[PDB]
């Protein structure tokens, strides 16, 4: 059974306007400003932006990489896949 969000995980994270992008949930260091209740930092690969989204928003990657990890013609988006295949876990 899946388990709650956690620093590290890897997911496609669905905004308005752009497509299942992938990101990782980050951690929170400290002194850093805080998400919203129920939101989770989420660090975008390629654009290494970082919006604050609720789970409604976050497909899990391993069960989702087949559908949405596939070139887009986005900026950024393929250097994203790279990032999300090859280093998700370094320090961009």
């Amino acid at each position: 059974m899946p388990h709650a969000f956690k620093p590290g995980d890897l997911v496609f994270a669905k905004m308005k306007g752009y497509p299942h992008w992938p990101a990782r949930i980050d951690d929170i260091a400290d002194g850093a400003v805080k998400p919203p209740p129920n939101k989770y930092p989420i660090f975008f690969f390629g654009t290494h932006e970082t919006a604050f989204l609720g789970p409604k928003d976050l497909f899990p990657y391993d069960k989702c990489k087949d559908k949405y990890g596939k070139p887009n013609k986005r900026k950024g988006f393929n250097e994203g896949l790279w990032e999300i295949q090859n280093n998700p876990h370094a320090s961009y």
